[PDB]
């Protein structure tokens, strides 16, 4: 069944750029998709988001993907293609924008959108169950020991992209939740 094309098209986005990785080295992808870390580089615009594709280990885009495959084909299924695409987008450019300030541009992966993602999902079924998405409070607990795991490095973690995702995603809920 589904996901829709929208899950589908980021996912095989993530496993492409991941196998011309593997292929060109880390450091070479990086160097054309990262938040660009020199202000002479600042219209170079797809970087403000191509920094969300860039995986680091089989286990790093495997992770990520369950989490958006799981997460963004339910906002997908229930709430459609738009919504999930403006969730993406939103989030990975306002969790890269953050992440950079915390620690600079060098960094990658999804799990900027995949926070955005818990936050959305675990609010609105929260405040407007009829939307047919939720969060289970399995999910929620490990979604919390992911956030301060970070904090202490258990690893090398994104953790302004996590705290920023997650703002992100709770106050586009709140948000689509007033409205109906």
């Amino acid at each position: 069944e589904r996901a829709g094309p929208v899950t589908w098209v980021m996912m095989i986005a993530c496993v492409v750029v991941f196998i011309a990785m593997q292929i060109l080295g880390d450091q070479e992808v990086m160097l054309w998709l990262a938040w660009p870390f020199d202000p002479t580089l600042k219209f170079e615009f797809w970087r403000y988001f191509t920094h969300a594709l860039m995986h680091f280990s089989l286990m790093h885009i495997l992770f990520n993907l369950l989490w958006w495959w799981y997460l963004g084909g339910a906002v997908e299924k229930r709430l459609g293609s738009g919504k999930l695409i403006v969730i993406t987008l939103i989030s990975a450019l306002l969790s890269g924008y953050v992440q950079q300030k915390f620690s600079g541009p060098w960094f990658g992966g999804l799990s900027g959108v995949v926070f955005a993602l818990m936050g959305y999902v675990w609010l609105r079924g929260e405040r407007d169950p009829q939307s047919g998405i939720y969060l289970q409070r399995g999910l929620i607990i490990f979604a919390l020991i992911w956030i301060v795991a970070g904090w202490f490095d258990l690893m090398s973690m994104a953790n302004g992209a996590h705290i920023a995702g997650l703002a992100v995603g709770l106050a586009m809920a709140f948000v689509d939740s007033l409205n109906a």
